[PDB]
């Protein structure tokens, strides 16, 4: 019993934070085998940042202009070159802590775990979703930037996510592993704006399974609905629309619970048009999007890595 | 900007969790230099849970009855006592991978990371709270005897719990690395029930001072209270009583936001009378209480 928003053990992902510097600016790299990845604007200063062209401020750079610091060895810079928004520091040493990896590109709704780190140094590990507007409500102070998104799967270390920036709301921006950003963003201090977020459908539909996984019911009913019927209600909320590919992974805990997933989609309908009434699901008062169906399972079965 | 409940990176801990087995009983334990500690109800078998003579089922093995499972590599158990309610198995290899560690004793209010894990093998990592009634709300199967909660300040690893039951209502309860159960429990069958829970008012001040240093103010108003009248109005809503170390360890937190404690109290008093009329404070509806003062300053 128990539900809680669950990270992934960081200790395959701590071995690879590495401290990068060129010049003044001190962010985050991950050092996987003899490369290091880090955000491509530690080679900007605050006046190149406004309008920055890398393949110009990179040509300027020489290797002995990136210090890379693996703990308290300084890594020797032996190459570099940019792949979109990230910069591949090519190094001599190889990290013997490199883990079974892949870089993979999520897509919003998907969730995975941040360790937060400042001057190369793992701080903090967090759980959190790739928001619907592509943007991720985490926690990040400045010299976050480079701390990694990842997911594990078995032993294979799954890299999804590279911090880049902060919006003015408070929400983050960040890259998959190749440097493609998530959402509509540029890597330039300019007017940048994250779009109306909505609520992921999906995976609030599965944290009501684990709800009832965990004997919270108040919120079942006798009432079924159309997929349909229940998108109409849904956009009316700022709700994803949800899919038959959604109704497909939700399948497993419809069998659980024996709550079929328009059954749950009812619930969650009567819970969008009339709130819950000083109850509260899971110990919040608010509906949890932040939990896709695997999540659930993961952690309603335990599945260890 | 943003705030969210972080765990500490389990690195450190992750490679220190064995799998220990006693006949049928697996669960997972914590092997830090040449020992292995774990729940001592690991020897425990069906007639055994409602009343156990430890010493009794302890005198009955021996080293060889101890299965240790360090990744795919058998230690050699070559020692075993009992040290309250944990398992201390000395073992003929000493952990290459133990950290800087210490076994501290918390309070309730204080948080700590868990490492939640099944046959030796780490699953997940979550923060969460010592509640007033010593019971953690955890998030654990069965096979997660033996997991632990920890803090990590400055390289040190500082082991708090082992977890070893669940109680009826969901909840947890375990010991702290030495074996000393933390609230009323014990490691028995018997009926146990966890205490009426209180919110922790200190954690959820330290957590209000966190969404003012976050921009939100919304909650703030013109007035003051006396700490006894707080804790009067408080009491009410079954919150904690603040004590005058509590205002005291909020002291930072007030100079930095310039809300006095008593003024941030007002506040709480009034977000209790009220609500929250449909807003959220740091993305949440409800008042959150698992972030101690220290947290807040550490994470804002
Ligand atoms: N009688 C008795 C007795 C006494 C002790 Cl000290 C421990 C246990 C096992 C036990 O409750 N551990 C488990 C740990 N965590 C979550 C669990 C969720 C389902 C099932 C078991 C869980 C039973
Ligand atoms: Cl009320």
């Amino acid at each position: 019993s128990g539900f809680r928003k669950m990270a992934f053990p960081s200790g395959k992902v701590e071995g690879c934070m590495v401290q990068v510097t060129c010049g003044t600016t001190t962010l985050n790299g991950l050092w996987l085998d003899d490369v290091v990845y880090c955000p491509r604007h530690v080679i900007c200063t605050s006046e190149d940042m406004l309008n920055p062209n890398y393949e110009d401020l990179l040509i300027r750079k020489s290797n002995h202009n990136f210090l890379v610091q693996a703990g308290n060895v300084q890594l020797r810079v032996i190459g570099h070159s940019m792949q979109n928004c990230v910069l591949k520091l090519k190094v001599d040493t190889a990290n013997p802590k490199t883990p079974k990896y892949k870089f993979v590109r999520i897509q919003p709704g998907q969730t995975f775990s941040v360790l937060a780190c400042y001057n190369g140094s793992p701080s903090g590990v967090y759980q959190c979703a790739m928001r619907p507007n592509f943007t991720i409500k985490g926690s990040f102070l400045n010299g976050s930037c480079g701390s990694v998104g990842f997911n594990i799967d078995y032993d294979c270390v799954s890299f999804c996510y590279m911090h880049h920036m902060e919006l003015p709301t408070g929400v983050h921006a960040g890259t998959d592993l190749e440097g493609n950003f998530y959402g509509p963003f540029v890597d330039r201090q300019t007017a940048q704006a994250a779009g109306t977020d909505t609520t992921i459908t999906v995976n609030v539909l599965a944290w009501l399974y684990a709800a009832v996984i965990n004997g919270d019911r108040w919120f079942l009913n006798r009432f079924t609905t159309t997929l349909n019927d229940f998108n109409l209600v849904a956009m009316k909320y700022n709700y994803e629309p949800l899919t038959q590919d959604h109704v497909d992974i939700l399948g497993p805990l419809s069998a659980q619970t024996g709550i079929a997933v328009l059954d749950m989609c009812a619930s969650l309908k009567e819970l969008l048009q009339n709130g819950m009434n000083g109850r509260t699901i899971l110990g919040s008062a608010l509906l949890e999007d932040e939990f896709t169906p695997f999540d659930v399972v993961r952690q309603c079965s335990g599945v260890t890595f």
